[PDB]
């Protein structure tokens, strides 16, 4: 539990850095990815890789001092999977390897338990065809039909060695539901003056929250049914800059601060006048580029990648990396008991997220970020 927590920090640290990278590519667009599924996949990778490839990951993922990493993930993973039967969520991390890569049995057993069915071996060469049909279909069933073809046209070919595919979806069911009769069409500020119609959900209930005068914002925790997962929305008090309004946050945002900003043991409840937009967000991404900028250079290089402890088949590197994520937020949730009269014996703040905001969906038990994203507009 000691190191099985130093890991969450490492993950949340990486989770941030990658966030910023993707934030620069779609500076005026939304962002959405599951840092956790990515950490896990590259975690499994680092097991087989050696030398520099093994130390390049240890850093970019911040495992510099996290003992028993595969166990850490073993837990988080079984946790999130148990949660899949209850929630309408799925999080598939699968790393495919071609037969041509005769995998050391040491490595295969060394990751049999920590990474359940997260390591599959197929034939990309003499069978690229059936393979992409078994995969496309495989994933299409594990994601309960949300992800039809996780594969594109040139995503993969006859020359694919190692393929990391991360498909994840989650249809949110709140702890405290929103009334459909209360959802209403209204503008959403995309900048200081421009707005785009949207479906704002409204409710006045008790939620914990606080103010971060440092970046002039409001933070709030909207727990999902049974508090297993909670969504922390970080909304600035007002749009003060030439773009989205998160310019200052994204600047002052870092591993350390994110922890500070979304600390639930620093925000007291309040009768909030909550209004958040209803939204479905699907985003596929090739983090390859972003990762490079972070430190991963050798892992993709077929001429530098050192995967000794996996397959002695020299001249093999991480081919592609797929990562589709789909987050749907609606009114659905459970019923909730609202304290007697919190309008007088409790603060009566308000959170109108009608402008750009950042949000993270944290797994409360481990404190891991399952979904990290920015909502710049519809």
């Amino acid at each position: 539990q000691g190191s099985m927590d130093a890991l969450q920090l490492a993950n949340s640290a990486f989770a941030v850095d990658l966030f910023k990278q993707l934030s620069e590519k779609e500076p005026l667009g939304n962002v959405l990815f599951s840092p956790i599924a990515l950490s896990t996949s590259l975690s499994l990778a680092q097991v087989g890789a050696k030398g520099d490839t093994a130390n390049e990951i240890g850093q970019v993922l911040h495992f510099e001092n996290v003992k028993d990493v595969p166990f850490g993930f073993q837990t988080v993973t079984s946790d999130v999977n148990k949660l899949s039967s209850f929630y309408s969520l799925k999080l598939i991390k699968r790393l495919y390897v071609d037969k041509s890569l005769n995998l050391s049995t040491e490595f295969i057993s060394s990751t049999k338990r920590p990474y359940a069915k997260e390591l599959e071996t197929v034939d990309f060469k003499d069978k690229l065809e059936e393979t992409k049909g078994q995969i496309n279909n495989s994933i299409k069933d594990l994601t309960d039909g949300h992800f039809e073809n996780i594969l594109a046209d040139n995503s993969v070919n006859d020359q694919t060695k190692i393929l990391v595919v991360n498909a994840a979806y989650f249809v949110g069911k709140w702890m405290k539901k929103f009334s459909e009769s209360e959802t209403k069409e209204s503008p959403f500020r995309v900048n200081k003056t421009d707005t785009k119609p949207v479906q704002m959900m409204n409710m006045e209930a008790t939620f914990s929250m606080g103010n971060i005068d440092s970046i002039n914002s409001k933070i709030i925790e909207l727990p999902f049914q049974n508090k297993h997962l909670s969504m922390f929305i970080l909304l600035p008090k007002d749009v003060e800059d030439e773009s989205t309004g998160l310019e200052k946050i994204e600047k002052q945002l870092n591993s350390e601060s994110l922890s500070q900003w979304t600390n639930p043991s620093t925000m007291a409840n309040a009768k909030v006048k909550l209004s958040i937009p209803k939204f479905k967000v699907e985003k596929m991404i090739d983090p390859k580029a972003s990762l490079e900028n972070l430190g991963l250079k050798h892992i993709f290089s077929e001429d530098t990648s050192d995967f000794s402890g996996m397959s002695e088949t020299k001249g093999v590197a991480l081919s592609n990396v797929i990562h589709k994520v789909s987050l749907e937020i609606t009114e659905d949730g459970g019923d909730s008991i609202e304290v007697p009269g919190a309008r007088i014996l409790q603060h009566k703040d308000e959170l109108n997220a009608d402008h750009p905001f950042i949000y993270i969906i944290r797994h409360n038990k481990t404190r891991n970020i399952i979904f990290f994203g920015k909502f710049s507009s519809p």
